[PDB]
């Protein structure tokens, strides 16, 4: 089962949406984490010609259905696919809303294999990766601007990252924490030996991205990557 | 030991008409000699190897025993994760012109683990089975990724047309008190991965593993019961 058991910001139900680029938005949803209260989780929405592509669900099915409603209102293009960046509640908790809506879903093969143990619904389709971390293109059909990179084990063994081609943006998901972070967040499923190398591999994979989007903080500069790697260095 | 054969530092045990276990040893601080096992499979007119020995020299001894005892070409080797017992001899396989295969993740981890990457990467479906285009002409070798356990990258191999499945370092002996080296292990998912190996090869009666002699299926259920205690 699951381990879980302001300017420019647009409120839409209990979610928040922020435009990051002409064709890119950040979605934000909240879940109350006993003791510490509201935990934000961010993902992305990308307009690619006549299609919308989603990175990560919200925490819940009901929140994820609200992402689809927001897309209908603000973009009014069909959602061609969603890719989720590992098998934890914040990234995959809303899979049923996507499947209910007939949306094709993608995850790391390992995320799909771990999903039952992690209390998640598996995506319909599985990404695989080359030894250099880049997605095998046959497993990323019509991903368009989404450039998927497996950096190595870090936050989880299955964590993947996504560059948005033709923009300044790369999405570190839960691997990367912001440059102000006092900790690496939830290390319950982390690989402490390989985390630092995986963070640095993400930086090297998207060497010119200037806006680093993350699950649990607002977008940051590239300093988030180096600061995260140096915090991870101390886990070894 | 009666019936076992020696070549240099290597010991070979015939498990089935076309299958041998190779065993090599390394002195580990405060542990004395640690055995590591792999497999040699005769597949008609060619030989397939599962896992290197600890070192290049030991791995060359495997290849020269194969020449002496079997006298068929070695077509390919599959190595079952990026640790020295399984991939320490990659340079000897490459020098001998043997095609090498490992989990893509093993190849990605190899530099950090001080190992040499294989020439080819295996990838796996969500159900754990190797994507067939990545494992061309593997003959009787059936490669399964059971999930993270002993390491994130550990893979397993069934030998079609035999009683044998190879758990590598994921599976420990049915009398074991411990799961051996957990330094790189996934404590949450280990038990499920061990059970997934059992379910992938449900008819295998001889379970070969890295650090103990062949056992029955009891090794799978005992490993899972030990791993349940890690959670
Ligand atoms: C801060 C935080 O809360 C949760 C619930 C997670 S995760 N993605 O590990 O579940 C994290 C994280 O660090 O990613
Ligand atoms: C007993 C043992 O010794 C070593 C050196 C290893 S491994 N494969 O983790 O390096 C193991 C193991 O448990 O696999
Ligand atoms: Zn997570
Ligand atoms: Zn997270
Ligand atoms: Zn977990
Ligand atoms: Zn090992
Ligand atoms: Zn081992
Ligand atoms: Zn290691």
């Amino acid at each position: 089962g699951s381990h879980m058991g302001e300017t420019g910001d647009q409120r839409f139900g209990d979610l928040v949406f922020r435009q990051l680029a002409p064709n890119v938005w950040q979605h934000t949803s909240y879940l109350d984490m006993p003791g510490f209260g509201a935990v934000a989780s961010n993902g992305l929405i990308v307009r690619d010609g006549g299609r919308v592509l989603v990175v990560d669900t919200a925490w819940t099915d009901d929140q994820t259905a609200q992402i689809l409603n927001w897309i209908k209102q603000e973009i009014n293009l069909p959602v061609a696919l969603a890719v989720v960046t590992h098998a934890h509640q914040d990234k995959m908790g809303g899979m049923d809303a996507l499947h209910a809506a007939g949306i094709a879903t993608y995850a790391n093969a390992l995320s799909n294999q771990l999903a039952p143990q992690e209390g998640m619904v598996a995506a319909q389709h599985s990404l695989t990766f080359a030894a250099n971390g880049w997605v095998e293109p046959a497993t990323a059909p019509n991903f368009g601007p989404l450039k998927v990179f497996y950096p190595g084990p870090g936050h989880t063994s299955d964590n993947i990252t996504v560059g948005i081609d033709g923009t300044d943006i790369a999405f570190g998901g839960c691997l990367i924490k912001d440059s102000k972070a006092k900790s690496l967040g939830n290390l319950g499923d982390a690989d402490t030996e390989h985390y630092a190398a995986s963070a640095r591999a993400f930086g090297a994979a998207f060497p010119k991205a200037s806006m680093i989007v993350m699950s649990h903080s607002a977008p940051d500069s590239r300093a988030a990557i180096t600061h995260t790697a140096r915090m991870a260095d101390k886990l070894r």
